[PDB]
């Protein structure tokens, strides 16, 4: 959690009700500005796993970027000529998902003129997942490291990684765009993950034109995919539905409680598949092999859903999420040039900007 220094000034605070009203119908598929990298074809095989079928989770190291829009050198170059407004799709998820966020967060915006640069902060842990983050009571840090909630974050941002890549037919020729992965060498490029970046466009209305970082997990037989994993790691302790006994008749109610439980991890992901325009979100189920081990896992389950009808069952409105956007960018124009960061509030359900001394971080 960002420490709020004593000459920081605040500009605006929005509570969750607030933001929750917002609107700003209309908005468009992004506009494809520019297209790179390679993505590998999803295995059909593992649409035959189920409880009665389970496949172990492997360990399969690739590297993942996660560059903040401002160390993004397409973003760079495309800011020279294209757009007022830049981000990524995780940095506009954080914001657009806002009001069902309970952990702390924050975003730097930097504005020069009519420009905007939505940036994460350098050695965070933005990039992590969380788990039960929006349950009734959360994980507490009361006890060992096994289930504390760093540690479960960890084990889900590991447990996706590896998901990602397992699925994945290593033999079949992979789909590529004409311009290659811009964050590695050609000479390097089979030691990246599974990547197809998408840097598009939106019209936000009042002028405001927006590109950000999009990106698709992975390709399929072409339909493009978005590829994330729940996790269960104590059903018990979580007070949860146990999945080897759920998920063959009651798969529903296993995904009704993750949706309680986890409501802001999968809205974001289910905004990072609309914006990249993913034809489907692919989900798999991954449980501890045993409860009090955390580092050997099982996938139980696999599911898809088209991510436009997705976001309608777990009530994320885009219009929404875009009014909430161009809440802030509005903020934002309407300040002198500098440095500003918006936070979420630890202990209350509202975001708050500041106007940051410009050599802060
Ligand atoms: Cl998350
Ligand atoms: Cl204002």
């Amino acid at each position: 959690s960002v420490t709020v220094r004593p000459d920081w000034v605040t500009i605006e605070e929005m509570d969750f009700p607030r933001l929750s009203k917002l609107t700003l119908p209309g908005v468009k598929e992004g506009e494809d500005v520019l297209c790179c990298g390679a993505v590998e074809y999803y295995d059909k095989s593992y649409d035959r796993v189920n409880v009665k079928n389970e496949k172990p989770l492997q360990r399969i190291d690739r590297i993942f970027h996660t560059v903040t829009t401002t160390d993004d050198p397409v973003i760079r170059k495309l800011s020279k000529t294209e757009g007022n407004v830049y981000a990524t799709d995780a940095i506009l998820a954080t914001i657009m998902c806002c009001t069902r966020s309970n952990y702390s967060w924050d975003i730097v915006i930097e504005k020069i003129g009519n420009k905007l640069f939505f940036d994460k902060r350098d050695n965070t842990e933005f990039d992590l997942l969380t788990v039960n983050e929006t349950s009734v009571e959360p994980p507490q840090d009361d006890g060992n490291s096994l289930n504390s909630p760093r540690n479960l974050a960890l084990e889900a941002t590991f447990i996706n990684h590896n998901f990602s890549q397992q699925v994945l037919k290593s033999n079949e020729p992979r789909y590529k765009f004409d311009e290659p992965n811009p964050f590695i060498s050609e000479e390097e490029e089979g030691e990246v993950a599974s990547v197809a970046y998408r840097y598009r466009k939106w019209d936000l209305n009042n002028g405001i034109t927006l590109i950000a970082r999009c990106e698709h997990d992975a390709v399929m037989q072409t339909q493009f995919l978005t590829i994330k994993a729940l996790n269960e790691w104590d059903s018990k302790l979580a007070n949860g539905v146990e999945w080897r006994r759920k998920l063959d008749t009651q798969r529903g109610a296993v995904l009704a409680n993750e949706l309680r439980n986890n409501a802001c991890k999968l809205a974001k992901w289910t905004v990072q598949a609309l914006l990249a325009g993913s034809d489907q979100l692919k989900f798999g189920y991954v449980s501890r092999a045993s409860v009090r081990d955390s580092s050997k896992h099982v996938i139980l389950e696999t599911q898809q859903y088209k991510p436009n009808e997705f976001a309608t069952q777990i009530n994320l409105n885009m219009d929404n999420a875009w009014g909430i956007l161009r809440c802030i960018i509005d903020i934002c124009m309407n300040q002198k040039d500098g440095k500003y960061l918006i936070m979420k509030d630890p202990n209350k359900p509202m975001i708050r900007l500041y106007d940051i001394p410009d050599n802060t971080f």
